[PDB]
């Protein structure tokens, strides 16, 4: 099928994700509202349910709504069970309206629908070509105290029904007991409780399988991706673990929440990005944007230098979700604040690579600040504002131009307030001007594109003062004055000649799964696969056409390779690294070493002779380990996903700088589970 498919559950780049609060969109059924206290059907009190549902969003689906601006991905609120009280916070009343406080990940929260409310939406939205994003928070249940049993639902979770327990008295340590974070350092916040949420515990075999059952039932059910809540708080082991079930078994686009502050850059999420086997929401993009076209705390010079530096620290930068506001900040529209801020911000992210998301009611120019005034419902369904007339425009850009889908970007022309850029793949072209001040037009001279000789008229028809760019031999443009707020869009589309590789999807499993690369120029005739230097052709090429070919890993050894694609004339494309072979199935194993005792900086770290492990390589291992929470210094300890069913060899080793100290004695060796984790507990040998 079409890279562009709706049945491209892999890979979103030619999407435009909307991103709705459920509750706070539209209630098509009233039946299934809650009552009493938990209820407000004014939608004043933002805390308590409004009635929103997925009857409301199907019939935005069909009335035109939806696909009228072009969106062809919903991300909505967390489809699960959760807990019925309605809690007092100091005199305010809280309901689990968000859907973020779960109590059975196997039924649905039916003040959203039925299961099969959830099938029909699933259906009508595949019907309508709109792909659809579930929340999944797996790292706790509801607000609990253990001390208190009858607050809440004391954070009990169910199995289909089936009470596994509660936070008070749990003898079979479902969940963490450590207190609660202070966020000081990444270990406290992912083994301490994030305010009073019963933090579950991944250790315990019965919730790692159960969490690794819950997400293939929602797969089953058809859904397209999956945004993962509060990644920086689970081990990482952990979700790489997870990551491997859903990608070994139904591969689809996964995306997680790593908050970044205004100017904020952490290498730690760069990593997770890189590593994790799941890309991440795009706040370094989101921070920038703000301060450039919303706070005017930066110029145009750092959102160059953010869209530069950013392609290169992401490895897969067409994989991130981009987005001006969402449900955890202000919304980009304020009070006194010119619409005109808000319409170039969405312009500059739907022509911008990534995958870009837009927060329900953006164009309807919703003002609120934040956490509960930035969800609230969104107050009209008019089709004729600018704003759903500029998502109207570029959104089917990406469906139908490859170079903003998965194009390269360059910077063209640039001063304090003006940026153009170019967005490159192949021999297809876009170019977009926007001149964020208001007062001032800016004359543009000596410009030169990619952009063939032509008269290119603006995309946007001229509703943000765009205008057309005459282009005359050798890609220049003839000089023209970019109007104060003027924003245009010019572009130029033709086939692929060479084979070239825009994205792939998933990035990391085991021999024998079906990945989807995605580009232009593959030809009809089916060609080869390079993983490293090994071809894959024939039976093992799933299928191929021009636009995507879906082709079965090769039994290789686990560690990262470049991909590369020749089609049936031998013409090979660009490579496409990184991308990570997995020894087999994982599971997720606590590695704890007692007596290590170290010097200031220097760390305690594992590897070993499977992939996942670094293969020995002391620059590869992992670490560092933890050493304060479940276990205290000089016992350190870490949750690693390594290959199920199998003997590993391993050491541990100190490092400080460049040196590496390992320790003595014979290689240590471990036989793993099947499935569930289990816990290695070796101490120190000199
Ligand atoms: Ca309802
Ligand atoms: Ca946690």
């Amino acid at each position: 099928a079409p890279d562009t498919s709706v049945s491209n559950k892999q890979n979103f780049s030619t999407d435009v994700i909307y991103q709705i609060f459920t509750d706070r969109f539209s209630d098509g059924n009233p039946a299934n509202n809650p009552t009493g206290a938990a209820f407000d059907g004014s939608c004043t009190n933002l805390r308590l349910y409004c009635g929103g549902d997925w009857q409301g969003i199907i019939n935005k689906i069909n009335d035109g709504y939806l696909t009228g601006m072009g969106i062809t991905a919903i991300w909505i609120s967390q489809p699960v069970e959760n807990i019925y009280s309605v809690i007092n916070y100091s005199g305010v009343n809280n309901t689990a309206y968000h859907g973020y406080w779960a109590r059975d990940f196997k039924k649905t929260n039916p003040a959203y629908g039925t299961m099969q409310d959830f099938k029909n939406l699933i259906d009508t939205a595949h019907a309508h070509n709109i792909k659809v994003i579930i929340d999944f928070a797996p790292n706790h249940t509801s607000p609990a105290s253990s001390d208190d049993p009858s607050f809440a639902e004391n954070g009990r979770l169910y199995d289909n029904g089936n009470l596994l327990g509660g936070y008070t008295n749990d003898t079979q340590n479902l969940f963490h007991h450590y207190g609660g974070t202070d966020f000081s350092t990444i270990e406290n916040g992912i083994y301490k409780n994030l305010y009073d949420l019963a933090d579950l515990n991944h250790n315990n075999s019965s919730v790692d399988v159960y969490l690794k059952d819950a997400i293939k039932m929602w797969l089953d059910l058809g859904v397209d991706g999956i945004r993962v809540d509060a990644v920086k708080h689970m081990p990482f082991g952990w979700q790489k673990s997870f990551m491997a079930t859903i990608n070994n078994y139904k591969p689809v686009f996964t995306f997680g929440e790593w908050f970044l502050g205004v100017n904020e850059i952490s290498p730690e999420y760069h990593q997770f990005a890189n590593e994790s086997g799941m890309s991440l929401l795009d706040f370094r993009f989101a921070q920038k944007a703000r301060q450039v076209f919303r706070d005017n705390t930066d110029n145009m010079y750092g959102l160059k230098a953010m869209l530069e530096g950013s392609e290169v620290d992401y490895a897969q930068v067409n994989d991130q979700v981009t987005f001006i506001d969402n449900h955890d900040m202000e919304r980009f529209h304020t009070s006194n604040g010119d619409r005109r801020k808000l319409e170039q911000a969405l312009a500059f992210t739907l022509t911008s690579r990534g995958v870009p998301a837009i927060y329900y009611g953006s164009e309807q120019y919703m003002s609120g600040g934040n956490d509960p005034d930035n969800r609230a419902r969104l107050p009209s369904f008019s089709t004729t504002t600018t704003a759903y007339q500029v998502i109207q425009k570029l959104a089917p850009l990406r469906k139908s131009n490859p170079a903003i889908a998965y194009g390269s970007t360059h910077e063209r022309w640039i001063n304090n307030d003006v940026i153009i850029y170019e967005r490159k793949f192949g021999n297809n072209v876009a170019v977009v001007a926007i001149n964020r001040n208001m007062n001032t037009p800016a004359s543009i001279t000596g410009l030169v594109t990619s952009l063939p000789r032509g008269s290119y008229n603006d995309v946007l028809g001229g509703i943000l003062n765009g205008n057309t760019l005459t282009v005359g031999a050798g890609g220049a443009a003839s000089n023209f004055t970019l109007a104060p707020g003027g924003t245009a869009v010019w572009q130029y589309t033709t086939d692929a000649t060479t084979p070239i590789i825009g994205n792939v999807g998933p990035m990391m499993a085991k021999p024998g799964v079906t990945i989807t690369i995605d580009g232009r120029g593959f030809g009809s005739g089916k060609g080869t696969v390079y993983f490293g230097t090994t071809a894959v052709t024939g039976a093992d090429i799933v299928a191929w056409e021009d636009t995507q070919i879906q082709v079965k890993i090769p039994a290789v050894p686990g560690g990262i390779y470049d991909i590369r694609v020749a089609n049936a004339a031998g013409a090979a494309s660009n490579i496409y690294d990184n991308f990570e072979v997995l020894t087999g199935d994982q599971v997720t194993v606590r590695f704890v070493i007692n007596n290590a005792t170290t010097a200031l900086g220097q760390n305690v770290f594992l590897t070993g002779n499977v992939s996942e492990l670094g293969n020995w390589d002391p620059n590869n291992a992992i670490g560092p380990m933890y050493n304060q929470v479940v276990y205290q210094y000089p016992t350190w300890y870490y949750d690693v996903s390594v290959p199920a069913g199998q003997t590993i060899e391993f050491k541990f080793l100190k490092k400080q700088g460049s040196t590496v100290t390992w320790e003595g004695g014979a290689n240590r060796t471990f036989t793993t589970p099947t499935s569930g984790t289990a816990t290695v507990n070796v101490n120190w040998q000199p």
